[PDB]
């Protein structure tokens, strides 16, 4: 019970591996963590398959239906697929519902670990797929893992915080919750025109009861570690003394991480797993998720660090030995540099965006 539990079965990373986009990321990031020798520390658990009744307690049974149908054959004969979300943008490939169900099943499985007080901490880092929406898919997202996980907490838990790192704003999970004052959801984010999904602004505060239950930091390009953390720290240590939550959903994404195709944050592990650490000190019930990364390599690299400080441990910088050892070339290592552009954020608007916020949290009961 204070061991982790890491979400995991060899049918589960073959599964999460099908994703044409990302192949064969799952197996990366188990590999690698393995490599490392982290699973000894952790308490594997095999994920359940969520069940429709489970998948619906969000999602709408017509969508869940046709995402079902798509699975089944393909999207020829399905001109229908656009009213629900599914495009270039989240294909309708063959086997998405088992794919998503795989998926949602391991959050949930994660939360109810959590509930069950088995651990204080559980990871599903195949997880975290944010955009999805209760009727669409959105952005490569063909469920909301992140919202049934969050839903099945609240069985045991009166008020759970979700904080979301990824590069993109969570949108789909910020939507679900934005009438309520029971789930605070805080994102930080690149916010720029034409940047999907094109919300998340500093005055997005939620509604009705959910006002000022709603948090988000626009960030522009080129942040680093050191000025992440400041801005993170900074609106978290707000958030635990207004919200005072009784647990935590984590979203993880490591498309922020410098060298990423989305090219636009200039971040490390390191700098994530010192927000990290801060969650961790506050000793509550805590879901970890990914989410985003594009590079394959680093996105392993990242969530291998994060689980070390999960841990407790520090690791090598040498990459062992393993199956993808070719990948991490030509250095080899654990450690990964920043970018040499620039910061775009200038400290003025940083500091109106944390004082606004702060404000926001005054009204908070
Ligand atoms: O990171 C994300 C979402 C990313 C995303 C959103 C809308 C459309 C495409 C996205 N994905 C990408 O641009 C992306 C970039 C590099 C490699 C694979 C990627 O996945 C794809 C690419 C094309 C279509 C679908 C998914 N959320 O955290
Ligand atoms: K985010
Ligand atoms: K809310
Ligand atoms: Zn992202």
């Amino acid at each position: 019970s204070l061991v982790p539990v890491y979400i995991y079965s060899p049918e589960y990373v073959s599964m999460c591996d099908s994703l044409a986009k990302i192949p064969k990321r799952a197996s990366m990031v188990h590999s690698l963590i393995e490599a490392y020798a982290l699973h000894k520390q952790m308490r594997i658990v095999k994920p359940k398959v969520a069940s429709m009744e489970e998948m619906a307690t969000f999602h709408t049974d017509a969508y869940l239906q046709h995402l079902q149908k798509v699975s089944q054959e393909g999207d020829d004969d399905h001109p229908d697929s656009i009213e629900y979300g599914l495009g270039y943008d989240c294909p309708a490939t063959e086997g998405i519902f088992d794919y998503a169900a795989a998926i949602g099943g391991a959050t949930i499985t994660a939360a109810q670990c959590l509930i069950d007080g088995m651990c204080k901490v559980a990871i599903n880092w195949s997880g975290g797929w944010h955009h999805a929406k209760k009727d669409e898919a959105s952005g490569f997202c063909y469920l909301n893992d992140a919202v049934l996980g969050i839903l099945r907490l609240r069985r045991k838990f009166e008020r759970i915080l979700y904080v979301d790192l990824d590069l993109h704003h969570g949108d789909g999970v910020e939507d679900a919750f934005s009438f309520t004052s029971k789930v605070m959801t805080v994102s930080l984010h690149k916010f720029s025109p034409g940047f999907f999904p094109g919300t998340g602004d500093v005055s997005d505060v939620g509604l009705g009861k959910g006002r000022y239950y709603s948090v988000n930091v626009p960030i522009q390009d080129g942040i680093q570690d050191e000025k992440y953390y400041q801005i993170c720290e900074s609106v978290l240590k707000e958030v635990y003394q207004a919200f005072n939550p009784k647990a935590v959903v984590l979203q993880l994404g490591a498309d922020t991480i410098a060298g990423d195709p989305m090219c636009s944050f200039n971040m490390t592990p390191v700098g994530i797993g010192k927000c990290l650490k801060y969650i961790l000190q506050w000793q509550l019930a805590t879901l970890i998720l990914g989410g985003g990364g594009y590079n394959l390599a680093n996105t392993a690299r990242c969530w291998t660090y994060l689980t070390g400080v999960i841990l407790g441990k520090t690791l090598s910088s040498e990459i062992p030995d393993h199956e993808f050892f070719t990948a991490y070339g030509p250095d080899y290592v654990l450690e990964i540099t920043p970018s040499c552009r620039p910061d775009r954020n200038e400290p003025h608007r940083i500091q109106q965006i944390l004082n606004y916020i702060k404000g926001n949290l005054k009204h908070v009961v």
